[PDB]
């Protein structure tokens, strides 16, 4: 089977991928995997796929759904990696006595326009029963977002920003920022993606990988304690946070065995992205591009007589 270069993100979510290697599930499926650590995020994962530098990518769902719906016909969503949604925390300055809730927010801080922190602001407003926010502050990175809400020097001030909870929890504990709200993603958090080229020339090997990921997920579910020990010893998370994290996460134990949920992966995500103004194209064209790039079935091997 062709060599597969898998671009992943060094997070607690990548735990099953690690155990699959530890238990040698990959080699068991006759696979030669070359993992490519991508701390930059899902944004770079897509770039690595488009440049043919990697065969497979595992990142946030909304990233791959948006890119496909925006025109990129070289990206394919194969299956769901994490069935449970992502928890976004709404934060502000720890000493912002003027900001006591997510109510009456004006200046919303975001890393980039069209990013997760930006798109989720529309979900926040929707659930709050208030019009979408219009004043966005681009702070580039997470570091600046905290300084912004804290009204520190070097950056423009902002009322609040959104960021993954467990990532923000560290800064709740050190009293650098405070939580004013929490919002779940309407969709499942993580998915498995590939390129048109890798899927066309390396289909069979990709299937075995997904099955290998399936066993890795099974090992995780049957060895939570070992996963906690791994995360709090190799990743940027304490034993406590790693413990609570496992209580909120549900990997797709049916990955490769059952088609992904279209409503919870495509529909809800599409509706949100369009609400955020990320998708300017018509409904028919968007849905058309999603119907051909998002798998409605699991990968299968060709027949012997074929
Ligand atoms: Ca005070
Ligand atoms: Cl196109």
């Amino acid at each position: 089977l062709p060599t597969l270069k898998v671009a992943y993100i060094p997070e607690h979510f990548s735990t099953p991928l690690f155990f699959a290697q530890q238990q040698g599930y990959y080699k068991a499926h006759d696979l030669s995997i070359e993992f490519v650590k991508v701390p930059e995020g899902s944004g770079r994962l897509i770039n690595l796929l488009n440049s043919n530098e990697v065969d497979i990518a595992i990142g946030l769902t909304e990233a791959f759904i948006a890119d496909i719906a925006k025109g990129n016909e070289n990206i394919h969503v194969l299956d769901t990696y994490v069935k449970s949604p992502l928890l976004w925390a709404v934060s502000t300055g720890s000493n912002r006595d003027d900001v006591t809730d997510a109510k009456q927010l004006k200046r919303i801080g975001v890393s980039r326009i069209g990013s997760g922190s930006y798109v989720m602001s529309f979900v926040l407003a929707h659930q709050l029963g208030v019009p979408s926010f219009d004043q966005f502050q681009v702070l580039s990175n997470f570091k600046n977002l905290r300084d912004s809400v804290n009204l520190k020097d070097g950056v423009e001030g902002s009322d609040a920003f959104m960021w993954e909870y467990f990532t923000s929890k560290k800064y709740y504990d050190n009293h650098e920022i405070k939580q004013i709200d929490q919002i779940y993603t309407p969709w499942s958090s993580w998915v498995v993606a590939t390129s048109s080229d890798s899927l066309q020339a390396k289909s069979d090997v990709i299937k075995n990988f997904i099955d290998a990921v399936n066993q890795g997920i099974q090992y995780y579910n049957e060895h939570v304690d070992e996963a906690i020990e791994y995360i709090s010893s190799n990743l940027d998370y304490s034993a406590e946070d790693a413990k609570e994290w496992t209580k909120t996460v549900e990997f797709n134990s049916r990955i490769g065995k059952t088609p992904l949920d279209w409503d919870t992966i495509v529909v809800k995500t599409k509706d949100t992205l369009k609400l955020a103004g990320v998708l300017a194209e018509s409904d028919d064209v968007i849905l058309k591009r999603l119907n051909s790039n998002v798998k409605k079935t699991n990968l299968q091997l060709d027949g012997d007589l074929e």
